[PDB]
């Protein structure tokens, strides 16, 4: 039982390859990932309000007015420094959610309530704002006459729009941003007659006619084509392995199936007595004329073709006892390029042919082939082989590489347009006749002449294999056409299989009914890798722009695989469980050494510029406090009344609390909490406002430290932020007893941020009720011609032996 | 206890180390040591420390 | 003495390898036509009536 | 099958006979060449017409 022993050890490897189970559920994930949608927004972005908060005038007294003060919308900030910065990074990550691709401001825009002249603006939650303001007694006059007499500007013949907005510095940056760096670029009938292939439309056999007009306002999104600049190409064996293995399976679908082949039977019966093997005492009488059916050469068909566009290696399976398999794989080495098969098999092939045809007919000896030869087989027999005829044909096969080219900005691997004309197996049926009339000296006569009539097969079917190959050529240069990656190769570790039955049957049951793709065809398989490519460059965008922001937010408790795996996820085509650990690091170490998005950045360096005035809003946390062992007098602010309240944080020594829980080094406070040294404990944490001058007298707020000398963990630190004030049930001790309101430990916060009506007041433009076309290969009326009057690249017909 | 919530090598070593953190008599350097102690990889020789 | 700086060390490894037992599983092996079978010299055996 | 840069395997200790067993242990190299005898007797072909 060493036979399953294989199946063991090909399961260590696929263990190995994010490739999932059956290959054809692939198809049906490429097909899923559709372009990306195109977002708007009909609600501004708004993370402040104004609020109507009170006010007290010195002596703690509530004045008998409120005022206006802008306050987050959902205080939510956590305490702890690090914290903080991954409730950023959460709004960065959803601010790039929501980023929308256009705005249009006539479908959110509302009408002023307050106005003479049919006043808009552009939101409801402006002029619920700006009613508030016109019936405040405390309002300007001039405000109010302005708001009577805001006036929008629409103006269709331009198609522009300007709307009055009301909202905060912050928000007004990220809503210019947002208007100004739409990415909808303007569409016209040209710009989808040049998204259209180039060696499509410069081709006669696919004519393409436009039938459908686009206004001005039709609009499109320039999709990224941004080559790979990850290069999985060059040690990540096992992710491009899966990637040309999904690539395989796409090309597979679109590949032409061919028809009107001859009746298998009658080359069936024709075969069986030119061979004839009865006469021989061999043991593969029924095993030669197998796989020669129908369903076998549609398979090889679409399996070259797919493979070459993939650069999916394969393999080549056969047996050598059938020389019929070898003559055909002769045709297939002339044909397809050497760099395309793994070199083993390869060998095994052309040595299988030397050791069996061309040495014993020519008459010498054998071989004694290296396997670690540089020299192929067919390299010693160019120069050993004494003939023209056949020494030509090697020469061509040892130097039948594919050939890079950069067309329209991708590469390419093309062919020798000796193959792409088919001219060079003229050049192989000469070799084959020369090998025909030769005696094979040493050999027997029943064997010999079996040999020779089968070779004669193959050299009767020329014209036929001359139209196979210009056909199979044309469809993969067509195909070839409708690709948008880099198409590069590189040995993959495990190897497509392909039964030389199977290229005997494609040789030998073929003739006269051409093929080639259907413009519909062409249009899906350039819309899936479109979508492939697009969505490979955006995720890396998005990956690189979380990592940057991660690492200069400085969060460090992060493991940054689980974003690899994301991106390896929302890629439709990957197994993360499968993948090994190494590729996953070196992917890391790739994405880190890569730029970052334009949009994706400018947004981060908008939050970087105001993340620290966001956090020192949101009253229920505070930016440090202070332990000074002395008794400080209570300062005063409008806001609150009393307060020990700092916004310098200067004279003390500063100590960070992420780097005393993260370090548990308690000796440095330890040895000044005891002592009574004066401080500042710096860091998001909390407070509380205690309203009673009792717990002033009665000293609580340095009562909140020793829980640290015991318990070591920071986390439960919760400061005294005394607001006492005529509302504080105690106040009369105040006002009657000729005494500073004094204490120590003051809190470092800031006052909010007054509201004022002209560092709010914008004009806000953008455009009018435009549209957008995803799709828009749909506007293209494509045709072909009859099949039987179809051209090659060399203006002749193809397939012309009718 | 780790800055970087890396990884040590055995269970056995981490119970060393999260009995010596959680003690009372302990330094503070050996809790900055086992803040401080963490992996490396490197994919490039396929190395890990 | 216990001593935890000093105890401490640093391991080497690589990086996720694999591992194979058998090794002729990956060869795939076949003869030529045995009649046209060939010794040491080049000269056929089994080449009488 | 292309393998990867990224696997190993194991060289057996295909050393020779350190013990001489051929010599003065008449007994247990009749029962190891007995062994060879029918194993190599499995192998050889079945002769044909």
């Amino acid at each position: 039982k060493e036979e399953h022993q294989k199946e063991v050890q090909y399961e260590i490897l696929q263990k190995t390859i994010p490739t999932f189970e059956p290959k054809e559920s692939i198809l049906k994930k490429l097909e899923d990932i559709k372009p990306e949608q195109v977002k708007k927004q009909t609600k501004l972005f708004r993370i402040f309000e104004p609020r109507q908060l009170p006010v007290y005038r010195a002596n703690g007294e509530k004045e008998l007015r409120n005022r206006w003060y802008w306050k987050l919308k959902r205080d939510t900030l956590p305490d702890g420094d690090y914290d903080v910065r991954e409730y950023f990074l959460n709004l960065y990550d959803q601010v790039l959610t929501e980023m929308p691709d256009y705005l249009l401001l006539k479908d959110m825009a509302v009408e002023n309530k307050n106005s003479r002249d049919a006043g808009k603006v552009v939101d409801s939650e402006t002029a619920a704002i700006c009613d508030a303001i016109f019936q405040d007694e405390e309002t300007e006059g001039v405000v109010r006459r302005f708001i009577a007499e805001m006036r929008q500007r629409v103006q269709a013949d331009r198609n522009v729009v300007n709307y009055p907005s009301i909202l905060h510095p912050i928000d007004h940056a990220f809503n210019e941003y947002f208007l100004q760096h739409q990415l909808v670029e303007p569409l016209n009938n040209d710009i989808i007659f040049n998204y259209i292939p180039e060696r499509i439309r410069n081709d006669v056999n696919y004519i393409l006619n436009m039938d459908r007009n686009l206004p001005s306002t039709a609009r499109y999104i320039r999709p990224n084509l941004l080559q790979d600049r990850l290069n999985l190409h060059d040690n990540f064996e096992s992710l491009w392995d899966t990637i040309t293995t999904s690539n395989y399976i796409l090309a597979r679908s679109v590949v032409p199936d061919l028809k009107e082949l001859v009746s298998t039977e009658a080359q069936i019966q024709k075969m069986s007595q030119d061979l004839q093997l009865e006469a021989l005492t061999i043991q593969s009488e029924t095993q030669f004329l197998t796989g020669i059916n129908s369903q076998a050469a549609n398979d090889c068909f679409k399996t070259l073709i797919a493979a070459m566009l993939s650069q999916r290696t394969m393999s080549l399976d056969f047996v050598t006892t059938n020389y019929m398999s070898l003559i055909s794989g002769m045709w297939l080495l002339t044909v397809v390029p050497n760099d395309m098969f793994i070199r083993e098999s390869l060998v095994a092939c052309q040595l299988a042919i030397i050791n069996t045809i061309i040495y014993p007919a020519f008459g010498m000896q054998r071989m004694h082939y290296r396997n670690g030869d540089p020299q192929t087989p067919f390299q010693i027999a160019e120069q050993q082989i004494q003939n023209f005829q056949v020494a030509n044909w090697l020469h061509f096969v040892n130097n039948n590489q594919f050939r890079q080219v950069v067309i329209d900005g991708v590469l390419n691997q093309v062919l020798n347009d000796n193959i792409r004309n088919g001219h060079v197996v003229n050049q192989l049926m000469e070799a084959l006749m020369q090998l025909s009339r030769q005696q094979f000296p040493t050999m027997p006569v029943d064997y010999k002449r079996s040999i020779q009539r089968g070779i004669l097969l193959l050299s009767n079917r020329l014209g036929q294999l001359v139209d196979l190959t210009r056909l199979l050529a044309y469809n993969y240069e067509t195909l070839m056409a409708c690709i948008t990656m880099n198409m590069q190769h590189v040995q993959t570790l495990t190897t497509e299989k392909l039964q030389l039955t199977s290229v005997t049957s494609l040789c030998m049951l073929i003739g006269n009914a051409t093929v080639i793709p259907s413009p519909q065809t062409l249009f899906h398989y350039y819309n899936v890798n479109v979508n492939f490519h697009s969505n490979y460059n955006e995720r890396i965008n998005d990956a690189v722009a979380i990592i940057t922001a991660a690492n200069r937010l400085n969060l460090y408790q992060k493991k940054m695989k689980s974003i690899v795996e994301d991106f390896l996820k929302r890629l439709q085509i990957f197994d993360i469980s499968r993948v090994p650990d190494d590729q996953m690091y070196r992917l890391r170490d790739r994405l880190r050494l890569l730029p970052v998005e334009i949009r994706r950045l400018d947004i981060f360096n908008l939050i970087l510029m105001n993340m620290e005035q966001i956090e020192r809003a949101s009253d229920k946390i505070a930016q440090g406090v202070i332990i000074a062992y002395r008794d400080m007098q209570l300062e005063r602010d409008e806001m609150y009344g009393y307060v020990n309240i700092a916004r310098n944080l200067d004279g003390f020594q500063q100590i960070n609390l992420e780097e005393l829980m993260r370090t548990g080094d308690y000796a440095q406070i330890t040895n000044m909490l005891l002592n009574n040294q004066p401080v500042a404990l710096v860091g998001a944490l909390p407070f509380i406002t205690d309203s009673s001058v009792i717990s002033l007298v009665a000293k609580l707020d340095a009562t909140v430290f020793a829980q640290i000398v015991k318990l070591r963990k920071v986390d439960t630190l919760k400061p005294i932020l005394y607001k006492i004030n005529s509302d504080s049930n105690d106040f009369y001790l105040v006002a009657n007893y000729d005494w500073v309101p004094t204490s120590t430990t003051k809190v470092y916060k800031q006052i909010p941020q007054q509201f004022d009506f002209r560092a709010s007041m914008h004009m806000l433009t953008s455009n009018l009720t435009f549209t957008v076309y995803s799709d828009l290969l749909a506007f293209v009326s494509a045709d072909t011609v009859e099949p039987i009057n179809a051209v090659a690249f060399d203006n002749m017909r193809i397939m012309n032996e009718l």
